[PDB]
């Protein structure tokens, strides 16, 4: 009677659920995804701006101690501090983001086709 | 003797509205986090950005000095690395953050109210 | 018609706990990449306001170097730089939400639906 219109009722709203949380994955995936690109971009622009950094110092400390040597001449050594330890680290959650995805597409699995 | 189905399909609708709320908090949660993230490495990208501009601007103010020091010392008696090319990206996922909190409100009619 | 209704209902109980088993494994997944992102963010903002504190020590002894080499050079015959110790990347603070989807992963273990027959 009733029954078999509750029954069609919780499948059309179960399915309407998984549709939405299916979105919801998706966009999870993207902004991970978005993420993970922007962290690994800025942590790989700060390693190349140490390198550069330490390459300057370098040019620097190398000029100033012959800038000091030639007033010697005409008239102890200048040490920089060492900055190239600093390291900036990599983020890897593309498994995590995969999953996501997957199980985005593997939850047209669990959608209801009732017995008519 | 048809009590044992409807006192399930309560059970079902009961079990699927309490998954949902529980879900639409995940998602709530989920955005937060993201929220945050996104504000962060946003934050951290610009100090890089302003760090990289006023590195290029000291710089240049040291070789000035350094060219002038090197003529006195001639007249009594360098060129460094650009790093302005260093430029951290910014993130936009409020796209994805947006949709995580619309899903999360949507679900509310997904929920079941049983007929009898 | 009632042996149809009960398969109905098998079916709609299987595919409700299956869909759930699969979000439960998203949510974990999610708290996850949430957790190494929140790690790498805050050793890269670290990273960054070390480099910052030493630059400034860097440029300090610069500064002081050139002033006196200056000062040598006019009794043969301040001037300094900018300030980036200003300059500060701040941390995230996000356990609080993987917490949470960690304890929802758990709890939808309630919301299952279990062998009646
Ligand atoms: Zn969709
Ligand atoms: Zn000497
Ligand atoms: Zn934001
Ligand atoms: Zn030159």
């Amino acid at each position: 009677n009733v029954l078999y219109e509750n029954q069609k009722l919780i499948a059309n709203q179960f399915n309407s659920a998984i549709g939405k949380i299916q979105d919801s994955l998706s966009s999870t995936a993207s902004a991970l995804g978005k993420l993970q690109d922007v962290v690994n971009q800025n942590a790989q622009a700060l390693n190349t701006l140490v390198k550069q950094l330490s390459s300057n110092f370098g040019a620097i400390s190398s000029v100033l101690n012959d800038i000091l040597s030639r007033l010697d001449k005409v008239e102890p050594d200048v040490d920089l501090g060492d900055i190239s330890g600093i390291n900036a680290s990599v983020v890897n959650i593309q498994k995590e983001i995969d999953r996501l995805n997957e199980v985005a597409k593997n939850l047209n699995e669990s959608l209801i086709d009732l017995q008519e």
